[PDB]
């Protein structure tokens, strides 16, 4: 129900502040670590780089934030690492490299099994934010991967997606398709066929009511990720907290069993406008 909702945010430019400030702020369930966007075929080791925040370009090791994560996850947050965004060079490649690059994953950021760029880390999960990837292949590979990495490991760490909000998605359908994630966090901006735009909320109700026949299985999977400012909403989709709140998420079909909470793009942008604090102010305590 509305009352239940998860708030997750991305989080990784200079902009947004410190990871720590992020996760205590005890707003968000989730973090994003954004973004692994530099992989495909010839890339044996992706390295990260985070703009203006650390990586080999920066002169700041990014590993400085494995006691950061740490500290995250020790008071209940969720910090997952998300492939790909807005910007970057990345392919999945081929069936091949799908399966090197979820072991990388998993070896360097998913078991504390060795030193990687974040330190030696076993973080909660993998997003796949595959908005502009060279193309669309291999994708379903890659998951297909870190899925079955889990069935060896029998381990926790969840798998995520970031689609267009436009079924089926041009990027991500055939990952979606295998069931394999744990939630899908569907981008309801940008794009005027199927966002929010003031006193019009048939588009999206329409698409979230899509999104629920296209994702299995049916479970509390399905998040809107919401621009958390009109900056960073330039093709559109801001939604005003009291209209999200009062307007929007009362109209979701299968509310009650398929809404899991909000994403928000980006920290920077939430810490801009307190769009998270509104939320949890209303939806939460709306009677005390």
């Amino acid at each position: 129900d509305i009352s239940s909702t998860e708030i997750a945010v991305y989080w990784g430019q200079r902009e947004d502040g410190l990871l720590r400030d992020t996760c205590k702020t005890n707003n968000y369930k989730i973090v994003f670590i954004s973004f692994l966007d530099k992989f495909g075929c010839e890339i044996r080791k992706p390295e990260l780089e985070l703009e203006g925040v650390c990586g080999p370009s920066v002169g700041n090791p990014c590993s400085f934030l494995e006691s950061q994560i740490k500290e995250c996850q020790r008071m209940g947050v969720k910090v997952f690492l998300a492939l790909g965004g807005p910007k970057g060079t990345y392919s999945a490649c081929s069936a091949d490299y799908a399966k090197d690059l979820a072991e990388y994953l998993h070896t360097y950021f998913l078991s504390e099994r060795r030193e990687g760029p974040l330190g030696k880390v076993a973080l909660d999960g993998i997003h796949f934010d595959i908005q502009k990837p060279v193309d669309e292949l291999n994708w379903d590979n890659l998951l297909e991967e870190l899925y079955q990495i889990k069935d060896v490991y029998q381990s926790t760490f969840l798998l995520s997606a970031a689609p267009g909000c436009l079924s089926p998605d041009e990027y991500l359908d055939n990952a979606i398709q295998t069931r394999h994630f744990d939630y899908i966090f569907v981008r309801f901006y940008n794009d005027r066929s199927c966002q929010y735009s003031t006193g019009n909320i048939q588009r999206i109700r329409n698409a979230w009511l899509s999104w629920t026949k296209s994702v299995y299985p049916r479970d509390k999977n399905l998040f809107l990720e919401l621009p958390a400012s009109q900056a960073t909403a330039p093709g559109g989709g801001y939604i005003p907290p009291s209209a999200l709140i009062g307007q929007v998420l009362p109209y979701l079909p299968d509310l009650q069993t398929r809404y899991a909470g909000i994403a928000l793009w980006n920290r920077q942008a939430d810490k801009e406008t307190g769009y998270s604090t509104n939320i949890i102010r209303y939806l939460n305590a709306t009677a005390m």
